[PDB]
C-alpha cells in the first residue's frame, strides 16, 4: 500500500482518513464510560467542569481517578496536611456531585511527592483493567511552563498507563487475578495549549464555577479576586477558537501519533 | 467580575493590567535581597555576572546557591575531582567578589549527579525561609537542546521550591524549628531563549569576562578561543532585542502562568 | 576576539563557519564505525534503516546498542515476556545482517523500565570508551508527543554519555582498568520533527522495509496494514525536504549547542 | 515463667502441636524457582495428599542462575519455568504465580508488598510459608528481602488503607492464619519426611538447568546432611523444619526466641 | 596499655578508665533528652515507665515521631488521613499524661518511612537544635523484629546521633547556624539486651493509662490481649533487678557502635 | 551419601570429603588477594597486620576503597572535599608501608555508600579484571554495628564474589573481554565470629604506625582512646589462638552463605 501516493501532504491525509480513520469532529460520541484524571482534588472540576456536566447528561458514567490527596494546598499554619486532605475529600466529593460524577478513586500519594514510577503505573492500569472506560481524560503533560511535578508526572503516567493497559505481560498479576488487558477507544488532554477539539460550555459556565468554589479550602474570597477572572480568561482563550464565549479546550490524536511521529504537531 | 469584557485580548490584558499588577518595565526595583541559583561553579557569573553587577552596585545583596560542586570538569586524567572542587570552590570566592557577592551556600551534590527529588528541595527551601529574598534566580528547565541533566533539574527544583517555601506543611520542620513560610517576589530565568526583560552589560560585559576567566580550571586559553566568541555571539543575542551592543536576557511571568496557563507564552 | 563583528547574525554566521567549522553539507563523511543506540529491538531500522545501509555500503562499520530487551512488545497472552524477548533477540539479529550489521550490545534493562540515572551512563560510557567512534546515532529526546519513556531516556542518556565518555573522573574505574577517555565527533538524532540534514534512501525503501518486516513479532499481516503506510508517510515527510521521494532525517549541532545556547534553534 | 506460659496457653491460645492441620489453601513464596522444592519440598507433597490447595509465589525468573556464555538470561528464565511446572506436578501445587522481578534484582520496596498483598486478598489462604529473613549468614539478598517482605505483606493484607484500590476492586482485607517460615535455623515444629524424600529430590533435580551431575555431587550431600539435621531433633532420619510463632511475637517482643 | 596481661583485665581498664563507662544511673545527669518513636504510641509502650520518672526529676523530655500512624487500622471506614489526625490527638493527651510538651511530627506515612539520607538530615536537625543530652530509640537488633518503620528508627537514631558531630554532614544546617552537637548517651528500648533497668512499678498504672489514651490503637475487646501482653513484657524486665514492674534499656560506650567484635560483653 | 547415621557424621564428611575445607592454613596458596574497605584506614586497623604478612610473603595485595571519607571531621573549617585529598594521600603512605601495590578508588561519598546492583557492577569489574584469590571485606553481621557504609560494603563484597562467576550478570564485560572470574576464598575481617587467626604479635608495632599514617583521623587525643581500643581488640583474637596480638577472620566454605542453616556450626 501506498506506493501510489504523490506527495507527504497526500500520504499524511490518506493515512488520517483511511488508514487511521480518525476525526475531531465529535471525538467523544459513542463514550459510555470514562475516567478523568486529575493531579489533585479541584482538577477535574477546573479543567474540564462543563465537559463533565455535559458527558454526565448525555448519560455517560464519568468516573475520577484522583492522583493525591491535596495535602500541601493551605498557608494556614494551623492546618495540618492530614486535616486539609480530610477536608479536601468533602470538597471533591461535593463537587462531583453538581458534576453528576458518583465514583472516585484515591490513589492517596502525598500532594508534591507523586512519583514517577512502575508502581503508578501499575496503580492506573488496574483501575483501566477493572473499568474498561472508552475514554481517559488527563493534564497534557507537555504545557508550556507548567512547574508542577504532580501535573507533569500525571500527564505521562496517563498516556502511558492507557498504552500498557493493552499489554499482557505489564503488570501480570492483574492478568492471572481476572484483569483483563484493555484497549481504551480514545484519550483526551486538557489543561492544553494545543487544543483541537474544543467544547461549548457557556451555558455550564456558571454550574462550572460553583463546582469549582465548593473546593473552599483552596478558593477563599481573596483568593477567588484573582482566579475568577483567571478561569474566564483561560476560558475564553478556548471559546474564542470556535468562535464562542466560554470553551473547553482538549486535545486528541490517533494513538499511533504518541510515538515516534515527527508530524505529530500538524494536526 | 470580568463577565462584561468582549474578547480574550482584553480578558488577557485586563488580567495582567489589574488583577496581577504585572509589568517588564523594572521588574527588579523594590529588590533588597536577591539568591541566584546555579548548577555549577561558573554559572552565574556566565549567564547572569553582568546583571549581579549592576544589582550589587545598588546594594541589593546579592546570596549564591550553587547546587553542585564541578568535580566532574576536567579533561586532565592526573586531576582528582576532589582537588578540581577545591579549586573551583576557590575560583567561585574570586569571580563573586568582583561582582560584590559575598554569600554563598554549597549544597555540595556531586557534578552530574544532582538529583531530583524533594530533598533538594528542602534544601532550597531552608534557605529562602531563612534568608528571606524578594527574587530568586535560576536557569530556564525548558531552555531548547539543553542536554545537561544538573542543568534542568537546578531549574525545576528551583521554581518548585520557591513555590513550596510558603507552604507550611512542606518540610513542617523548618517551621518548628523558628524558619516560617516566605514568600518571594519574582522568579527571573537566566539562560533563557524567551527573555522578556533584557537588562544593558555593554559597559560592564569587560567585567563580566574577568567574573568569567577567574573559572581557570575551565577557561583555559586554548578554549578561550572557542568560548570567547560564543559568549560574545549570547551577549548580541540579548543585546539586538533592546537595540544595545551587549545583554542579558530573563524571562519574568505572573507567579500564577507557572501553572495551568495556555497562553503563558504570550508574554 | 569577535569585538569587531557588528551585528548578532554576524557573529552567529561567524562563530559557525570560522570558530566551530560547522557544515550540513555531509556530516557523516569521515566516519570509520558508529553506533547507533536504540530504545528497543526494531528502532534503529524504523528510524535509520536506510541510511544504515548507506553506511555498511561505504565500509563504516555500524556497532548497535540496544538499551531494553523488547518484553513488552506483544498483545499475546501466550507469549511471556522472557520467550518475546528470546524471539525478538533474533529477530535483531536477521534485521541487522540485512543491513550489514556484524555487532550488536544488549544491556537487557526490562523494555518499559530502562531506568533514568548514572548507573545506565556508566553502560553506554564503557561501551563508547571502549569502540571509539567516531559517530553516535539516537533518538531526538525532545521529538514532541513521544510518550514512550524509555525512547526519551535513551536520547537523554545517548547525548549525556557521549558528552561524560570524555571525563576522567567519570566512571573512573573504566581508566583504571585500560579503557581511556573518548571523543565522539558527531551526535546525530534521529526520529527527530527538526532535522537539518536528509539522507535519500529512495532506492533502499524496499530495503529498509524489509529489515523492518524481520521483526515479525511486532508486524504481523494486520499491524503492516498500518505501519506499511505509516512508514511510508515517514519517509515522505523527510524526502519533500530534500525534494526526492523518501528520506531519512537526522540533527546534527555543534557540541556546543546541547549547552546554554539560547540561539540554539536557528539551525 | 509465671506470666509467660499464660499469656501463650490462655491469650493468645497457641501450640507447636499439629498448625497446619486446620489448613485447605496454603501459599508457598520462593526467591527464585527451586526454592520451595528445596526448602519444602517434603511438606508441600505431604499437605498436597492431605486435600491442601498448594499454591506458589515466585518472585524472581531465576535470569542469573547458569555459569555459560552461550545461554542467555531470557533463555534459562523460560527453561527454569518449565522446571519449576514439571517440579511442582510431580509435588502436586497446581497454581504457581510469577512475578518476574530479575532474579539478583527484587526490589525491598512498597511495590512489591503491593503484588504480594493482591495475591492474598485474592487467594484468601489460611497459610503463608515464607523463608527466613533472619537465617544467619544468609548472603543472597533476594533470599532475606523474599522473607521480610513476606511476612510485612502478610500483616499489611489487613489493613484496609495498605493498597486501598484493591479494595475500591473487590479485593477485600485477609487475615491469614500463620505463617510458617522455611530454611530456619531456629527451628520449634518439624515435619518427617523420610517416606518422601527420594521424591523430594526428584522434584528437586527436576530444576536440571541447576542441578547437573557435577553439581549434585556436591548437592545431593548437602541436602541429606540438612535434612538431617532438622530430623535429627525430633529422633527421625529426615525431617524439613519450620518456625511458627503467634501474629503478636513478630512485632515488639523481647522474649520472642524463648519458643 | 602495652602492658596488661589478658584481653580479661584491658576490657576493664578500657571500660574503667578509658570510657569511663558504668551503668549506676547514665541517666543522672540528663537536663534534656530526645525520645524518637517509630509510630505514636510507642514512647508510652516502650518506655512511658521512664519517661514520667524523667519529668518529675526535671528532664525536659522531647519526643520525634517518625510517622503518622496513617495505617493502623482495619476499620474499612476510616480513611487514613482521620486515623493519622487522631492519633496525633491521642499523643498529645498520652504526652500530657508523662510530662512531655514538644513533639516533632517528621509525618513519614506508616509502613513507608524511608532508610535514607534524607530522614538522616531531619533528625540531624532536631538534634543540632535542642543540642540534647541523651537520646531514646528502638533497639534495631531487635530478634523477630517484622516492622520495617522499627527498625530503620533505631538505626537512622544511631546514625544522626553520631552524625550530627559532623559539620560535613548536612553542611548547610551549619551555614544557617545550627552548629554540630555531641550528645552524651543512647539508650535504646524495646530490647531483649537491656543492661540498666528502671523501676517502675510505682508508676506502671499511669503507664497503662498514657497507653489506654490511644483508643484507636487498643478497644476493650483488644486490651483482653494487650494488657497481659504488657503486664508479661513489664516482668521479664521487672524480674531482673528485683521489683515486679520494669523498664529496659541497653547503653554503650560510643565506641561499641562500631567495629567493636566484643560488644555483647556488656 | 544415604551411608550416614547422624547428623554430625553427616557433618564431618561434608566437611573433610565432600567439600575439601580445612582452616589449617586458608591463605596458603594465595598469589593475589583484594582487601576491601568502607573508608580509607579500614584495611590497616581491620587486617594491616594481615596485609603485611602477605606482602612479606610476596602475595600481591590490592586495595578497593569504597568511600573517600568525606565525612570523618570535627573541623568546623575542613571541607570534605579537603579530607578527601588529604585521605588519600594518607592512605597511599599506610599502604606503602603494608606493601600494597594498588588501590581502586570507587569514590562514594562517605556516609552514602548506595546498597544495589550499581555497586555490585564496580566490585565485579574488578574482581573479573584482576582475578583475585582472595577477596577480604568486613564482617556484615558484626552485632551493633552502626555504620552503613560498612555494614553495606561487607554484604556487596560477599555478593560481588559470588556475581563475579555469573557471565548474565553484567553482562557488556564479558561483551568487552572480561570474563567470569572464580574468586578461591572470602575472608571477613571486624567479625565476632573468627574461625582462623593470623599471629600479628611481632607486627604489632608496624600496625599502630600504620594506621597513625591517616593522621586526619588519629590526632594525639584521640589516640589516648584507640591504642587502648586496638589493643585491646588484637588481644580478644590473640587470646583464642593463645598469642599476645592477634588479628581475627571469618572463613566458611562457599557453601554456607546460601541456605545453610548449620553454618554458624564452623
Ligand atoms: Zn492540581
Ligand atoms: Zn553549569
Ligand atoms: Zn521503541
Ligand atoms: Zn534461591
Ligand atoms: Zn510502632
Ligand atoms: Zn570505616
Amino acid at each position: 500500500m501506498f506506493e501510489n501516493v504523490s506527495t507527504f501532504e497526500e500520504a499524511f491525509n490518506k493515512l488520517l482518513k483511511e488508514v487511521l480513520e480518525f476525526n475531531l469532529e465529535n471525538p467523544f460520541e459513542d463514550a459510555k464510560k470514562v475516567i478523568c484524571i486529575e493531579p489533585h482534588p479541584d482538577d477535574c472540576a477546573i479543567g474540564m467542569g462543563g465537559t463533565i456536566k455535559k458527558l454526565s447528561d448525555e448519560g455517560v458514567e464519568v468516573i475520577y481517578i484522583c492522583m493525591t490527596d491535596g495535602y500541601m494546598g493551605t498557608t494556614d499554619e494551623k492546618l495540618s496536611g492530614h486535616e486539609l486532605a480530610l477536608i479536601r475529600r468533602r470538597e471533591e466529593e461535593e463537587s462531583a456531585k453538581l458534576l453528576g460524577v458518583r465514583k472516585i478513586y484515591w490513589l492517596n500519594y502525598r500532594d508534591t511527592e507523586l512519583p514517577y514510577s512502575r508502581e503508578v503505573r501499575k496503580d492506573l492500569v488496574k483501575i483501566i483493567r477493572k473499568e474498561k472506560p472508552d475514554g481517559v481524560f488527563a493534564p497534557d503533560p507537555w504545557l508550556p511552563y507548567e512547574s508542577h511535578p504532580d501535573h507533569r508526572r500525571t500527564g505521562f503516567l496517563a498516556i502511558e498507563s492507557v498504552a500498557f493497559s493493552q499489554l499482557p505481560n505489564f503488570s501480570n498479576i492483574d492478568i492471572d487475578i481476572g484483569l483483563k488487558p484493555h484497549s481504551v477507544s480514545f484519550i483526551a488532554l486538557y489543561y492544553t495549549h494545543k487544543p483541537n477539539y474544543i467544547v461549548d460550555i457557556t451555558d455550564l459556565m456558571e454550574l462550572k464555577l460553583k463546582a469549582i468554589r465548593a473546593h473552599r479550602s483552596q478558593f477563599t474570597d481573596d483568593i477567588w479576586e484573582t482566579w475568577e477572572p483567571f478561569l474566564r480568561t483561560v476560558t475564553m482563550f478556548y471559546g474564542e477558537k470556535i468562535g464562542v464565549r466560554y470553551g473547553e479546550g482538549f486535545r486528541v490524536m490517533p494513538g499511533l501519533f504518541y510515538h515516534i511521529t515527527p508530524f505529530a504537531d500538524l494536526i
